[PDB]
Formats: structure tokens, sequence, C-alpha cells
């Protein structure tokens, strides 16, 4: 119950114009109103002197304390609920599972079923707190259309959940245009408002971008636009405190495997887990740096009833 | 009857310029108009402020719902009609046949008659819904010119269909230039508009590319151009919801068999089935990962009257 | 005990208005009152004739001597207490550690754990003068939220300090808006007044700026605003004489690795150490020019209990 009910603010010019400001593309949550810069406050059809101060001062979501709260975060950070891999080995290498309030990626190759791996968690997300789940509704928002509800139905059987219930609990977009990607997120923001939505697979986030822009070296701007989309996801992170696990594509360096797709503005915070497919049905997935464990490795195999333990 | 009749939109500036926008290289289907990014909307001689908003807003093909429709896809995906191999074994390994609305490939070697195997389905495509067919007219658009209508005529006899009718139902291009490949697709788009065309063998799609470009290491750009062509095929996928089965060439790794021809931008979604020719007349064809079955194998032999069952 | 107790000035119009002038956004320390330009003195709601003269003349913090004190600085500069790296090698390359009364930066790539490296010192800062510490409370004020108190707790074990005490000693902000960055600093200024706060990791200082402004070439002004923020940090430097270590992001030059993020107005004063990650767990960090040693290099590896020595 993170959000301070969108425009919880009673006043500070809450009369129609401010409500229209929220009713605009502008994010509606308390956090959004508060987090925003003045550029953005004066971005769209509101009176800059009065509005900014009023809105900014008014929220006092604190926000202000900022550099306050020395090792109080330790009392908090501990409380952050960390999701469940479904390989015992996987979870050990994750050291507490894939985590909410971080944008966490996977550096996959071809054939490596990272598509497959991601779709699986989107089921565990549904499970109770004590069974390693987030007891929330769930975003997989796919740009390849790598989406098989059929495979997800198998996961239900494995983890003892009512099929039709589980499928109804998480919801999905094919969204082709590079601009559409940006667009989609804003309405998620709206969708996030209405109930507790828990964990999110944009998949792959890079893939719609790979092509359909990147005509050689008019790329300065490509990488600019990704930023915007990437910052928004971090905005989405703070707002609702939802897990964002975003899928990448490695693209060869021919001077093997490769760097994760499109390089530099994939920023430090987004914690990144790379999958490298191996002997027989087994596949191996070895965390590149996050803060977690400074590094580490570990295999596992995809199983008809979900990505699981190295057992045959 | 997927397409919303090209420019179904009555207005939103439909006056001559918009019609000329569609009458341009720009795709004409409702989906095309809607799917496109603004880069592309502002790609060619239209006024960016007015046009984009008008066209984009107007379509409302929804499009917008995107992350909506939680396990509603299950009600839909089920309805997707999945084509017929003609080896009972083949179909069992396919677990419902080669599927429409996906770009599905085959990783063939030399002598492996994958050329042959592909031409066969292009007949079953013609068959009624209940006999495993798609009741659609059909694209084989070959760059090797590996095209024998004679062999296809044999398939008719096997599957009890009127010869001259069947041959008239599917149609073919030799198209030599790497640029011609891209070009050809756009007019298909036009050809797709005019009637229900069902399943498509571009064959081999890589082969015209293999040479006639790839002068060593000015390949960054080779792999770029393939992308464009590959994205367009996925665009063609959404548009008409037609099966795209694209044929590859294996190319040795001398460090056996081999990786499918030109590597990385062959993307996860395109589901890939590899053929490996074997004892006597028999040949074996063992699905590399798609979502279908996480993996699995199975032989079969080419028979004078089509690719068939392992029976002698 | 650098600060002359904010408004140490007994008179010089200290009656209510001057106190309100200090009680304003305007910095409160003796140094702030003194250092300020008249533009800024006449910036906010004071009488320009009387106020300026009174305040300016009154401080006489000397200030005035300026070009005085020929190599007396040598008697002083020597006394400046210089913090402790925790790699013996690191400290040798630093030639006395990361230094207070300078804004010192680190030019990091992805995966290079500079995030990690910075969080570590924020512990040594706590240590006694003789053990290489600053015996002060500490600012890490993070914009990525790259903050793991958990990892910091490990540092305590390594350097034999009471866990809960150490964590209570240093304090942290996630602060998203580009304008918020500027805002946060002013209250630090207030927080700096109240006790001896010793060393400061703004982290990364560039990263909130990377995006969320820099829409192409309305950038002249971006770089202006950074200046302001950067000058304030130098203002903060003189005031309390506290170490400012600010983390950067390298941003590729595609005409490798890269220039530090956002170019020109990163000024000469900020002494800069760039980290370049290497063989296995090891990482190498090779001082770009400051005055220190005109250049030089040196590796080291991250160790579960802190960034440390080349030992296995």
């Amino acid at each position: 119950f993170g959000p301070q009910p969108i425009s919880r603010l009673e006043q500070c010019g809450i009369n129609a114009n401010d409500v229209k400001k929220l009713e605009e593309a502008g994010f509606h949550t308390v956090e959004a109103v508060a987090y925003a810069p003045k550029k953005e406050l004066i971005n769209i059809k509101g009176i800059s002197e009065a509005k900014a101060d009023k809105i900014l001062a008014e929220a006092a979501k604190l926000v202000p304390m900022g550099f306050t709260t020395a090792t109080e975060f330790h009392q908090r950070r501990s409380e952050i609920i960390q999701i469940t891999t479904g390989s015992k080995e996987l979870d050990k290498l994750l050291q507490g599972g894939i985590e909410t309030g971080s944008i966490t990626e996977m550096f996959g190759e071809f054939r490596t079923g990272k598509t497959q791996i991601c779709h699986t968690l989107a089921v565990t997300c549904q499970l109770p707190i004590d069974r390693g789940g987030g007891e929330g509704k769930a975003m997989y928002i796919d740009t390849e259309g790598t989406f098989r509800p059929e495979r997800l139905l198998a996961v239900a059987e494995r983890y003892g959940l009512s099929g039709s219930d589980v499928l109804d609990n998480v919801a999905y977009a094919r969204a082709f245009n590079t601009d559409h990607q940006t667009q989609l997120l804003y309405q998620a923001s709206a969708m996030m408002v209405e109930s507790r939505y828990a964990l999110l697979i944009v998949d792959s986030a890079t893939a719609l971008y790979r092509t359909d822009y990147s005509g050689r070296g008019e790329l300065s701007a490509r990488q600019m636009h990704l930023a915007r989309f990437l910052r928004m996801l971090l905005r989405l992170a703070d707002e609702f405190g939802v897990a964002v696990v975003i899928t990448n594509q490695v693209v060869a360096q021919v001077d093997p495997k490769k760097p994760i797709g499109g390089n530099i503005i994939a920023h430090a915070s987004t914690t990144r887990l790379y999958l490298r497919k191996g002997r027989g049905e087994t596949r191996i997935c070895k965390i590149y740096d996050s803060p977690c464990l400074p590094e580490a490795e570990a295999m596992f195999a995809i199983n008809a009833d979900g990505v699981g333990d190295a057992k045959d």
C-alpha cells in the first residue's frame, strides 16, 4: 500500500486545474507528483510560479529528509520482499531471489529459453508471501510476442495453484513500435494505481529497439530515447515498489558470447543475471555484477513443469 | 478476415494526403497504420504535428489495451489454426504442426532436401480446415530458384486435390539482389491485402544474403539490413496473421554440423526446426528450442509423393 | 571546528533582518556569509546599500589577506587529513588517500563496482585519525539508489568496528529530480552546521543528469545548471572542509572506453581516478591527472569484506 492514493493532497490548488494536471499524461501517484522536476512541472499548461511551489511544498512526502535516516534503511531494506526462483540452486545464486524496487535484467543468448525463464516467474509472483510469492497481479509486456500461456499453465500444476485463477491474475501486451514502448508504460502507471500489481516482465525490452531505429550512427538519439524509457521504469519502481525484470539480447563483439544489447545506458542499479546454455537439456546462469554477491555462477535445467533443479 | 480493410478509417484527414500516405510505400492495412512508429510516420512527406496524432489516435485498433486481456489470450491463442506436416511423426514432433502468426525457420544442411520439404507444405496449405489445411492462397518466394512445380504436382495426387486448381492457388518469385528481397516483401503486403493468402515459404531467406554482401567484416551492416527485413516479416505476421516459414543454411564452425547461417539477429520468437540427413532414403528433423516442447527429435523419409512417414 | 559558528557576528545589523537573511535559503556559516558575491547578497529581500557593506565589512574572516601568506599554506596544507583506501596498493597510487577540501571524482564503466568502491570508504571515514579515518559522520547521497547497507556492514567486520554504531554514524538519500539534487545540497549545508560531518559520497552525481534533461541540444543550459550545483559543492568544500567524492558515468565516443559523462564543465579542481575492470575478480584503477603524481596506474580486487589487495 505504498502509493499515497494518487492525489491524496486535499488542497494546494486541487481545484480542477491540478486534478487536470494529474488527469494529464503526468503521473498521478503521490510519489510521481513529488518526484518530478520543475522542467516537467512546467512541462504542460500549469502556472509555473504558484503551481510548482504549491505542489512541491504540499506533498512533503519527505522527500526532504533525504540524507536523513542513517542506517534506518537497514530497518526498512530488510522488510523488502524478494521473489522466488524455483530452482533451489537458482535461489542460492540469487541469495534471496529476484528483488522488487530494482530494475533487474537477464543478458540471454539464442536458444537459451530466457523468454521461457522469465514467463515462469510470472507465475511464482502469484504465490503467498510464505510460499515465496508476492500475492500481486502481474505485468508481462512482451515485444517479441514470445508468450505461451500454455507453458504458464504447466507452472500452475507444479506449484499447486488454480489454473484459471492464476491466468486471470497476470496480463499481457504485444507492443510493436519503439515509441509504443514508451507509451505503454504510462497506462501501466494507470493500471498500477487501481490495484496492487506485483512483478513485471517487460520482455525483451531491448528487442523492439534493436532494429526499427538503429540505422547505423543516428544512434545518439536511440540511446537517448532508451534512457527516457529506462528512467521511467525506475520512476515506476519507486512509485509502486514493483519488481521490474526486463529481458536483454547479447549481440556479438567481432574483433566469444557478447555484451548485453546496445551497451552504455544500461546503468549500474539494474542488477543483471546472464544465462549460457549447456550440456543436453541443462542451461547455466551466472550473475554478472550487482551488489548482491560481488560475483558467482550455477547450473539448472528447463523442465516441462518449469525451470528447475539440476535433477534429471 | 484479420485486416480492418486497409484505410477503414473514414476520416482523421483521410482526404487525399492520408490516402497518398497509404498509397505510398507505407503499409496500407489498419494494423500497419497503427503499428508504425512516429519516426516512420514522419518518415515521408506528411505534417508531423497534425498527422501523427490524428492517425495514431484515430486507429484505436486497441493497440491501447496492450497490457490488458489477462489470460484472454488463452481464449484466443487456442483459435490460431496450425498447419499440417504430412508425416504423422513430423506432426507429433511439431505438436500441432507449423504455426501461423509466428515466423518459423528450418536449419538445413546440403543434400537434406529442406528445399523439397518446404515445397511440400505449400500444397497442404491449400487443404480444408478439417483436413489440416489453411484454405488460403500461398507465397513461396525462392531465392535459390529451388522451385519444382512438378514435385508439387505429386503432392496433389497424394492429398486428392485438383491439380491445376492447386497450382493456381500458390505463386512464386526468383528474386536475386539482397535489396530486391526487402523490395519484394512490400508488394506482398499489397498482394496480401487483396485476398486471404495463408502460408508462406520464403526459401532460403538467408541464402541470397550469404554472399552478395558479406565481404568479410563490413558485416555490421549486413546483420543490420537482415534485421530490417526480418522485422518487416514480423510486421507481415501481425498484418495478415499468415504463416511465415523461412529456410536457413548451416555454416560450419571450424574450431560437427553447424550454427544456423549468419547467427545473432535470428531472434528468439521465430521457432526453429533443424533437418539432419541419415540412413538410406530417410532423413531426421529435431526441433531446436521454440516454446512448443522445451526440446525433442524424430525421423521420417522423403517419398516420391511427398515428405512422409518412416514406413518403407 | 572550521565553521565560525554560523552567525558568529554579534552585531553588524544582526537585528532580526540579518538573522532572517541567514534564516533564508542563504548559507548560514561564517564562510558562506563572507564568500558570497553581492549579486547574491542583493539576490533576496535585503537593503542593498546598508546590507552589503555591513555584512561584507563585518565578516573580516580575512578573506582579505588572500594574496598574503606566501608558503604559509605549506604549514597548513600539510595539516589537511587525507582519508584511507583499504587497498595498500590503492593508497600508494592515491599517495595519501582520497583528500578532504577537494571535490574528488571516479570515471567508472558498467560492472566496474565504483558504486561498491565508493560505499566502502564511507565506512573508513568513521575510523580514528591514527587508523586512517576522519572521525566524522557521513553523507552518501545516492541518485541511482545503488545503496547496500548490508555490504557496508561487511566493512565493519573487516575494520573491527561496532556495527550498529557505524551504520548510525553515516546517512542517505535517494533523490530523483535534477532540481532535487540542487535542493538536497542546501539542507546538507544545514545538516553540516549542526555537527562535524567528514566525508561525502554523492553517487553518481552525473547519473540523475544523464537523462531527465538532456534532450539533445537544449544542453547549453543543462551544462549551466550542473555548474551551479558543482560550484555549490565547492562552496560546501570551503565551508566545512569536508571530503566530496562524486561518482561519474563514462559515455562512449563512437567516432575504446569513454570520457567522463557530460564533458567540459567537469573542472580542473575535482581530482579524478578512473576504474577499468579486468581479469577475473580483479579490477584496475588508474588516476587521470590531478596535481598529486602527474599520472600513474595499479590493480586490486573487490573482496567480499571490502575493496582490497591484489591477494587471492
